[PDB]
This record gives C-alpha cells, structure tokens and sequence, in this order.
C-alpha cells in the first residue's frame, strides 16, 4: 500500500503543481518518469520548481495561519545534499541569519533530506531554533515552562543553562546512525533579541522583558507529494499577539499580567476591573512599539486580519477553496473586533501541508 | 413517523427526567399513560414537575451557554392555560417584572402553549421582549441595525417609533386564527435601562450611551420530550461583553469604538496603537461598573468563565456528560485568559434543549 500512496499523492501533486506553473503538457512525461523511479528506487525526487512551489502550497493550505497572504514569496532553501552534522548546524545558522536580515524578516524554509523509508535522515529535537530554556528545581519557576522537557535532555546530554529566565537553548538534533543527538550554543550575534518597552509608561522596563526577533518552527512534517520532510524549519514574523497575549501571559507560560498590572498602577484585585483584560492591551502595545523601534518586523492583529481577508479575496479569484480553522484564525484579543470572528471556514486538510509529528524526547 | 417520533422522545425524557427526580418507580405507568393518551389525542400533556424539570434539563444542555451553572435555580411559569391575547400581553408583562426584580434579576421562563401539529397556538414576533428599534432612511443609521427589518413590520402595522437610538420596540405576537399579530406599547415603568458611566473618566457620558436590564429571549423553541414549545421567552442576567463587546462596539450594531476611542482621549488612527482594542476594554469595564453601581445583576466574562469550570466539575461529578460550543463559550475579549479558550468541547445536541425556529416576518 506505501508504494501506492506514494504514487496515488504524487499524481495529485504534479498534476496540481504543474497546472499552476502553467506546465500543464509535462505531467503525463514527468509522472511516468517519476512511475519507474518509484518501480527502480522506491520513491522519487522532486525538482527545484517542484519542491519550492511544493513548499509555497502547504503555508497556504495551512489552515491556522493568519498569515497567509505571502505565500508566494515564501524563500525556499534546498538543503537536500546535507550529510553531516556540521552541515546541518551550519544550514541552520545561515537560515537563521538570512531569515532575520537584520531584522527585515525574510519568510524563509530550509528543506533537508527526506524520510526514506519512514527513515529520518536528520531529526531535529528543538520546537524553535531559537527559544528559551525552562526549569523547576524546588518550585522555583526559571524560564519558559514549555520549555521544560526539552531543557532537560539537552542538559541530559552535558549542556547547562546559566538559568536565566532568557536562556537560549542550543541547537539539537540527531543524525541518521547516531544514538545521540548532538548540540550547539547558538551564536549570540546570530539571535536578534528585542527588549520590551511602553511607549509611554516609562516604568514598564523595570519588568525586564524581552523576546527573540525570530519564531523558526524546526519540528514539523512538511509533505510533499507523498514524499515527508520531516526536517524543513520554517519562519515568517511573529503577530503581536503571539508575544503579548500568549507567550508572556499564559499563566503555564511567562504569566506576567499581575506584574504588568502592577507596573501601569491599577489593582489586580477584581475581576469586575477588567485588569487582566487593561493589562493585556499595554503589554501588547509594549511588544508591538518595542519591535517598530528596534527595526525588527512584526504584523498586529488587525493589520494580519486585514491581510487574510485579501487572501480570501485572492483565494476566490484563483477559483481555489479556502480552507481554515476558525479556532486558531481568531486571535486571543479583541478577535470579535476582526472579520474573522464572524464568517466560518472548511477546516478540511489538503496537500501539500505542514503535520505534526512525534517528539524524539519524552 | 410523526407519532413514532414524538412517542421515541417521550420515552427518552421521562426515563432520565424521573430518574433524576429519584422517580424511576413511576416511569413504567407514566409511559403507558403517555403511550395511550398519544394513541387518542395525537399527543400528552406534560406534568407541573416534567415542565419544570424539563426546562431546567433544556438550559442545562444549551452548548452555547457559559453561565450554565445555575440551571436548576430556573424559575420556571406554567403559562399553558393563556387563550386570549390579553392573557399573553399580561404574561409577558407579568414575565418582565418578576424577572427584572428590582434589579436582582431572577433567571425565569414562561411557557406558553406548545404547537399541535406544527401549529402554533402563540406565536410571538421580537427577539427579545425588551428590545431596541431600528432605523435606516436615506443612508442615516438610527438605533438598532439588527432591529431594522423587525421594527419595518411592525411600523407596518401601526406602530410608530420616536426615531432616538434607543427606542423601546413593542412586544408583538400573533395568536392562532388571526391572520396579523397585535402589537402593545411596554409600559416604561417595567423596563429598567443603565446609563452606561465610567468610574474615572468623566467625559464617558457625553456619549449619551445606555442600554435594558434584562435580556429576555423570545424567539426560540423549547422540546421537551417530543413538545415543542415555540413560544416559552427565558432570561438571565447579562454577561457584561454581549453589551460591551458586541451590542455597542460590533460595527453592524452601534458600532461607537471610535467615539469611546475619542472620549478616552486616545487617537483612533494606527492599527498598531491597539486603540481598539484599548477602547474595548474602558467601554467593557464602564457597562460593569454602571450595572453594578444601580444595582442591576451582571457578571463579567473573567466570573462567568470561573462559574462555569465549576459547571464542568459538577457535570463530572453527577456522571453527565459535558457537551458545549467552543466558538460561542470562550468570551469575545481576552478569551485566552479564561481556561473555556485552553480546552475542548464535545458540540453534540442532547435534548431536552432550545432551538432556532424561523421568524414570521422577512
Ligand atoms: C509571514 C508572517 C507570518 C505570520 C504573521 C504568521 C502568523 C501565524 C500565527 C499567528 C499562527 C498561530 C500560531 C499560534 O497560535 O501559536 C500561525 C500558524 C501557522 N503558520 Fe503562520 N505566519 C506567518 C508565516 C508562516 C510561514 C512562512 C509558514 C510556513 C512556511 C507558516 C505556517 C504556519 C503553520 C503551519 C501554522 C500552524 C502550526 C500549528 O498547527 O501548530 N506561517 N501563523
Ligand atoms: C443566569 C445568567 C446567564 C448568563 C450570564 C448567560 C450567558 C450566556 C451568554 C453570554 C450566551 C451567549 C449569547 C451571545 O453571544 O449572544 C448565552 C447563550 C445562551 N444561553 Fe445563557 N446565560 C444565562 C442564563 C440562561 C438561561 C436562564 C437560559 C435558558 C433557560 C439560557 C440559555 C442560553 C441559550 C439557549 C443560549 C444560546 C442561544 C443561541 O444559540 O443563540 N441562558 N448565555
Ligand atoms: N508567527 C509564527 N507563529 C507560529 C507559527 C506556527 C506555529 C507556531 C507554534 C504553534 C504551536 C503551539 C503549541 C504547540 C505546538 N506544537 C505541538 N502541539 C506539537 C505536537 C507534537 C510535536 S509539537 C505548536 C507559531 C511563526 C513561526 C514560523 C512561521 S510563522
Ligand atoms: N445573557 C443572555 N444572552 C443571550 C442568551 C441567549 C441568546 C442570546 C442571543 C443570541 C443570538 C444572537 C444573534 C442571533 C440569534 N438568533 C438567530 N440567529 C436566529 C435564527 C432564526 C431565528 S433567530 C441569537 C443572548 C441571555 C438572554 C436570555 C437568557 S441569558
Ligand atoms: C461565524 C461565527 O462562528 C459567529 O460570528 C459566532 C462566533 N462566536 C460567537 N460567540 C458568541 N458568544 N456570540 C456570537 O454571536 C458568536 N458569533
Ligand atoms: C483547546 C483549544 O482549541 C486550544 O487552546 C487552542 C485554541 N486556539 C488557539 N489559537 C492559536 N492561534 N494558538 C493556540 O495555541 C490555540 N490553542
Ligand atoms: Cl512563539
Ligand atoms: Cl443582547
């Protein structure tokens, strides 16, 4: 049956991919081509145009992503020719710096060699390249708890954190053959960093926060017809609310709303004071303001809604089906103060697509 | 079908509505009575006790509702013996005073005759029974946009309203046999409204913003075991949001977010300021404020969504199983500091229940 879906995704795919690239007359060739390499090898490769294009449709099929107006300049980085670990370590060092631009964010993917047989040629440990370590010894809270389970195998593996509660947790991921994962300190020139503060309360730094420039999401499957990549780590720019309403506020996250009610002096005492809602609105203007200053991209969340509605529009000129999920799409505040709060959308999965997969810890 | 139908559901409710009044003795001799009584007259008549419990079993299973927690502290009336439409007209005037409670709103419903063969013994035209009026001549926006087709028919019947932005609607309803539905003034005395103030911004009232006391639903259908009861209006109090976030701020409603904006003395120019977002939040804690300040029952989202965990715990507790709607549970602002925003919902409809039925008008 696995060579069967193989083929069977890999018609859809072609057909669908060349049909948009205006080389509808080279399917039939380069299905049979890709027949026989199945035959002969037991899958195939994708070209260039195929595997970029490839990666451009599964962002826009992503249903939960608000961002999807951009798919086509999506910047594809073909790194199936990667062998060594140091040949990964470097790739994800340059998508890290290419991707930032020096805060001009760049929507980039670095796409390493396929599954085989369901064989992961690299396998990569980290949810983000670049992303705060999380401790508990003796219910002291340091760091990011999500980051928690993967902050005790690295140091598991022999790295220590100087226990911060910004650590940046270093690259890890395993090779094909190795029994262990291997791990490198990242750079610290390579990570642009953004200090939060409010444009007008100037007592809000004695918070000391900040939070890196770059969400690079290194741990999902990206498929392709019929063929998985389970190691592509891709990257747009963060919406404002990722940061401020989520990130640092979740009370199993950064949960910093009391003190920031604290610091923009009003009572955390009642509910009926809406504080934690007040709260949420100056510390999401604090990330919003602090990241335009420092020249580092961001989108909020109504400028993102705007955007999405116009891939809507596109959408239905394209004659393509919208798909999404209503659930994700909304953001965590204000989200009735967006159009999409108040449509439906086809939470059905079309290919190509980015999946979740197994974590190789825990 | 029908009588196999209506038979199939009665025995479903009386099985679980006894049994959880600790009557489960009784069940075998009420069905066999329901069971000839279907057999003679095409349908029963339910008991004083299976109404209530019935109506109170109904609240219980409403997926879309947060505030769930006290359904069986319904005040449930017995209506079922009105014929007259001044019978009705006192009922409901009867139903806006005993619930109004001189502002300690008491959750009520009253229940009118049920439908005989799909046909409507009462068939009542508003929304709510205390509602705005509303109006749209050449491009001018006056009151309500969601009461504009409501308040066009009944202007075609002869009423005339005064044309401010708040103009109380009459109630209207048609009775079985008249071809027009009668329509009565509400006397004002029955009505309480709240000035909408903000405990430190003075200027908020220049806004000129109010809004009623008690939200009355009276377009949906009760079933309860197979009747269906098309006209049975039911109210709680307000969560302060549905006035807040969307009754005064959604743009197709009254859509003042800009004029709160200017009130509070913040510019409504950049996306990136948050400024409607700031503007949710002072026009959300000035509807709490003004309620709590005349003494009208409310509840704030932050409240509501604790009750309603609480809720859970005890439908785990009883041995029920949990059915609610994510989309309508988790509140229109700060949703992700609730817990409703971090779990799942099973969406299944369990009867007894409420359900949309078709407006009479439009
Ligand atoms: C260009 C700027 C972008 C913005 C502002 C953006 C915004 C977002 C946001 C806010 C989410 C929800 C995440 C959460 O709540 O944790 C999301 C989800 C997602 N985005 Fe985007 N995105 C962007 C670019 C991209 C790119 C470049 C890709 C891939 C090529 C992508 C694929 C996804 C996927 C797969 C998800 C869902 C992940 C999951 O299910 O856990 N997005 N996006
Ligand atoms: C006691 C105070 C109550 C509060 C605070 C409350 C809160 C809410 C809220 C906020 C909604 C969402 C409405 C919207 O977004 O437009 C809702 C929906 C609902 N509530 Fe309640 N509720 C209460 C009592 C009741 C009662 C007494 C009943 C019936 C006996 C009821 C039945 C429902 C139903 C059927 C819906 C969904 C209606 C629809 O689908 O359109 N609730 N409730
Ligand atoms: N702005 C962003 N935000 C963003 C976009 C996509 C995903 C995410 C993180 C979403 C998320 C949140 C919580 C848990 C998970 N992962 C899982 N639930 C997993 C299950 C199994 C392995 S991981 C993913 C954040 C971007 C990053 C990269 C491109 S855009
Ligand atoms: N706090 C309340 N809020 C509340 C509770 C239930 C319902 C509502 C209104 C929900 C709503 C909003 C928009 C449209 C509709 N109705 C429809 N979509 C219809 C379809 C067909 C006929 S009406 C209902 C508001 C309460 C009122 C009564 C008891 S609690
Ligand atoms: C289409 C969308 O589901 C719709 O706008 C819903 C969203 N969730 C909601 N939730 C509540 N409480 N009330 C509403 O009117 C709505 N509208
Ligand atoms: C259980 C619930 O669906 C879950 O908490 C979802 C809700 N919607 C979300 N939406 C976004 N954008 N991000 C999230 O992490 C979540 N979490
Ligand atoms: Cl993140
Ligand atoms: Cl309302």
């Amino acid at each position: 049956e696995e060579k069967e879906i193989l083929w069977n995704e890999a018609k859809a795919f072609i057909a669908a991919c060349y049909q948009e690239l205006g080389k509808a007359a080279e399917v039939k060739d380069r299905l049979a081509d890709i027949k026989s390499e199945i035959d002969l090898t037991g899958s195939y490769v994708h070209t260039k145009e195929e595997l970029e294009h490839g990666a451009k449709m599964a962002w826009r099929n992503s249903n939960r992503c608000i961002g999807r107006l951009f798919w086509n300049s999506l910047n594809v980085i073909d790194r199936r020719d990667v062998r060594t670990k140091e040949e990964v370590r470097d790739a994800l060092f340059h998508h890290i710096e290419t991707a930032t631009n020096n805060g001009k964010i760049r929507p980039t993917i670095t796409i390493f060699p396929p599954e085989e047989k369901g064989e992961k040629q690299v396998e990569i440990w980290n949810h983000q390249l670049i992303r705060y370590a999380g401790y508990e010894s003796d219910g002291e809270r340091i760091g990011d708890p999500a980051s928690c389970s993967l902050t005790a195998a690295c140091e598991e593996l022999g790295w220590r954190g100087e226990r911060t509660d910004f650590d940046l947790l270093p690259l890890i991921f395993r090779m094909k053959g190795d029994e262990q994962p291997v791990w490198y300190e990242l750079p610290r020139s390579l990570v642009i960093e953004v200090p939060i503060t409010h444009p007008d309360i100037e007592a809000f730094s004695d918070l000391e926060l900040k939070w890196y420039g770059v969400p690079i999401i290194s741990d999902m499957k990206l498929e392709v017809g019929g063929i998985h990549y389970n190691a592509a780590p891709f990257n747009g720019w963060y919406m404002g609310t990722e940061i401020g309403a989520r990130n640092l506020a979740d009370e199993k996250r950064y949960d910093k709303l009391k003190k920031v009610a604290s610091v923009i002096g009003i009572a955390a005492d009642y509910n009926t004071d809406l504080w934690k809602d007040q709260a949420l609105v100056e510390l999401n203007k604090a990330v919003l303001h602090s990241y335009k200053k420092q020249g580092v991209s961001i989108v909020d969340h109504h400028t993102a809604a705007s955007q999405f509605k116009r891939f809507e529009e596109q959408a239905e000129e394209a004659g393509r089906k919208l798909t999404g999920d209503w659930t994700w799409l909304i953001p965590p505040i204000s989200p009735a103060a967006t159009h999409i709060f108040h449509r439906s959308y086809d939470n059905s999965i079309v290919k190509p697509n980015y999946f979740y997969q197994d974590k190789p810890y825990e």
